[PDB]
């Protein structure tokens, strides 16, 4: 429903008010988000004069609405579920060994303008430390934010570590807890447990002598796999010996498709070995494992087995298994060794 | 950058196939758009000559890559839309194994605002009885991995693969690819290094439509070759109280105008910072766990970092990678270190 209104280039309004350790501020940006391409492009301005904290450390505080879900995800976007009327973004920001960033937020639209305004309070800054003493690397890192649902607040929350780069070699860690909540009664979409997938680049104006930062970011929504294949059985085993693999299908029946085993041995090419209907009516298997190997499978338990007797040397690979349902998927594959 | 503008929209495609294998001649026509920003591409093809004497699986390699998303560190190597307005000429033998053969040529040019692909298609060898004239095939289609070479004579690329057409059987029917591609003009086109294009394709139909025709949804992002990069090494078997030497070979940026660390994650935990050192090369620092153990350095000749491991414990056994950030992050492959007894 929400989602219509990121189909195209949104401008974005940004507007920050902080304190910390005393030191206050104001932090004033402005550019455009594509969620199509999952882009931002923003310029950001210390309008107070110089800032008393280091700009990656505003980075996460200053809209994930703009994160680019692919089609089979877009029912766990909470973001552009709650717009016009927008959410209250909140976070608790422990920086390891020094102060901590309280957020709260609220990203809405104005008129054709998506608006972050952010109220920021940090306390117990050590005016030596990496922060104050702006010891941190003008960069920033890519990292991946884990959402869950929360229910009981009709939103999301969210955990993450972010990684600052010290100018020293080190890393100074932020601790990011977040909460979001709609601002409408208007019904939202709350997701099952995923990931976004950031990476962000920082820069400067070179016209621009006022305190400022220039970013760019790239999120995508990750974390869940429509189908998924899990291959088992995979052991060492003496020549003339015999073993059977198993593979747990999930996000399909698996009386409904065809399934195939494939294997690579080290240094040659991944070759297809054996294969069944969709049907169960028909059964297939390349020469070399000919009459020597078994395809079945369970319908009530979802699972596909290999039986191989008679192993060989040759038979020496990791074995995958494989399904097209609109799409091709493997397993993550399962060790056989066969010697001596 | 002439021709990437062409395909900063999403752009309309016209696909017109004509063929012939084993006598058998047939028609296809086909358009939609594509959109090589997100490598996308939305098409509907249909058999004019009436019903089609191949399955339609088999005519989708040779039903437009310059519509492939080349990530920006990769547009250098974008020789299909470095080829436009006009065009590139791409020619194929597709051996299907234990059948028959097809030779196709196409030329890929802009025709006024869409772009056009226009193919001539000889099959040739092929089993009657088999699984492409005896339909065999199932109605979809595998992803696959396109290697694409520069070919410095024909100022132009070549590519390699295997595409793996699913059996009702439940075996597979292998068609071996051999592609060339040729620019239609002069111009100086680019000419890439080795890299590969990953495709996916899905097959459907379109519910209105009583003619015999294929609905394809394609998506395809190249990659392979990356502007930075970091790979380790050194990591080995090792007594506790013993000792290694890491090593990280860098690529695509001065290892002395940026500050490296070592990163490591053990089985089941989480990656943790071990060690950096800054851009200047005057300080360098280290984790607790670490200290006055480990030692970093790097040698600004050789663009190469090390971490010097010594007085090991049980509970350095890790898989340890090297970062950068040079506007990214960076990884490594990373490379494993276990220390425990014999």
């Amino acid at each position: 429903k929400g989602e219509e209104l990121f189909t195209g280039v949104v401008p974005i309004l940004v507007e920050l008010d902080g304190d910390v350790n005393g030191h206050k501020f104001s932090v004033r940006g402005e550019g455009e988000g594509d969620a199509t391409n999952g882009k931002l492009t923003l310029k950001f301005i210390c309008t107070t004069g110089k800032l008393p904290v280091p700009w990656p450390t505003l980075v996460t505080t200053l809209v994930q609405c703009f994160s680019r879900y692919p089609d089979h995800m877009k029912r766990h976007d909470f973001f552009k579920s709650a717009m016009p009327e927008g959410y209250v973004q909140e976070r608790t920001i422990s920086f390891k060994d020094d102060g901590t960033y309280k957020t709260r937020a609220e990203v809405k639209f104005e008129g054709d303008t998506l608006v972050n305004r952010i109220e920021l309070k940090g306390i117990d800054f050590k005016e030596d430390g990496n922060i104050l003493g702006h010891k941190l690397e003008y960069n920033f890192n890519s990292h991946n934010v884990y959402i869950t649902a929360d229910k009981q607040k009709n939103g999301i929350k969210a955990n993450f570590k972010i990684r600052h780069n010290v100018e020293d070699g080190s890393v100074q860690l932020a601790d990011h807890y977040q909460q979001n909540t709609p601002i409408g009664d208007g019904p939202v979409l709350l997701p099952d447990n995923h990931y976004l997938s950031t990476q962000s680049v920082l820069s400067k104006d070179p016209n621009e002598k006022r305190d400022h930062m220039v970013l760019l970011e790239f999120v995508t929504a990750a974390g869940i796999a429509q189908v998924q294949l899990v291959e088992s059985g995979g052991a060492l085993v003496q020549p003339g010996g015999s073993l059977r693999l198993s593979c747990a299908a999930s996000g399909f029946p698996v009386n409904r498709y065809s399934m195939r085993w494939y294997r690579q041995a080290p240094g040659k090419e991944r070759e297809w070995v054996a294969g069944m209907s969709s049907a169960g009516d028909r059964s297939s298997y390349e020469d070399s494992v000919k009459g020597r190997f078994t395809i079945s499978r369970d319908d009530a338990r979802n699972t596909v087995y290999l039986q191989m007797n008679s192993l060989k040397p040759e038979d020496t690979a990791v074995y995958y298994c494989n399904v097209n349902v609109g799409f091709e998927y493997w397993g993550q594959g399962t060790q056989v060794t066969v010697s001596h």
